[PDB]
């Protein structure tokens, strides 16, 4: 049981093998979910699931930088429910962000952001109760 919005450390930011392990429960009636890979003020990758945009679930990744929002990528295939316990893995890979939901591949996340020992800090949020945070090298 964590307070969200929830920062995570990432300390010398992220690299190859790098496993985050987000554990929590979606909210009833929830609106979104967001991750937030920061570099600074920069989101070198954000993943948003939308519970409720025109009707439709998606969930949209992105980059920020010098707060302009770049060229979104929307992937089909929603993996979470509301009211429903999940686990999102973010594997850091060579060129891309791998992530799975409860144990499922679901998209890769090609770098933007290529400095990626300043990526230092995730920030959760959204609707959701956080039950944990952590990462560990595979
Ligand atoms: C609907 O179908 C398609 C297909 C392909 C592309 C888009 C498109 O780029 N959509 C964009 C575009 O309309 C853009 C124009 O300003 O706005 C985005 S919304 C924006 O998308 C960003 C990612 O690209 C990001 O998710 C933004 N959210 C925030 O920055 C943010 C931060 C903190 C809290 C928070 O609460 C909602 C939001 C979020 O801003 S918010 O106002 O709705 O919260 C939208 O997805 C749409």
């Amino acid at each position: 049981m964590l307070i969200v919005p929830y920062n995570l450390p990432l300390p010398g930011g992220v690299v190859p093998r790098m496993l985050i392990t987000i554990l929590g429960t979606v909210k009833p009636n929830a609106n979104r979910i967001a991750l937030d890979f920061q570099r600074g003020n920069d989101v070198a990758f954000h993943f948003n699931p939308r519970f409720n945009e025109n009707n439709r679930r998606v969930i949209v990744c992105n980059t920020k930088l010098d707060n302009n929002w770049g060229r979104e990528e929307r992937q089909s295939v929603f993996p979470f429910e509301s009211g429903k316990p999940f686990k999102i893995q973010v594997l850091v890979e060579p060129d891309h962000f791998k992530v799975a939901v409860n144990d499922a591949h679901l998209l890769q996340y090609n770098h933007r952001v290529k400095k990626l020992n300043e990526i230092s800090k995730l920030g959760i949020s959204g609707d959701i109760d956080l039950t944990s945070a952590s990462y560990t090298m595979i």
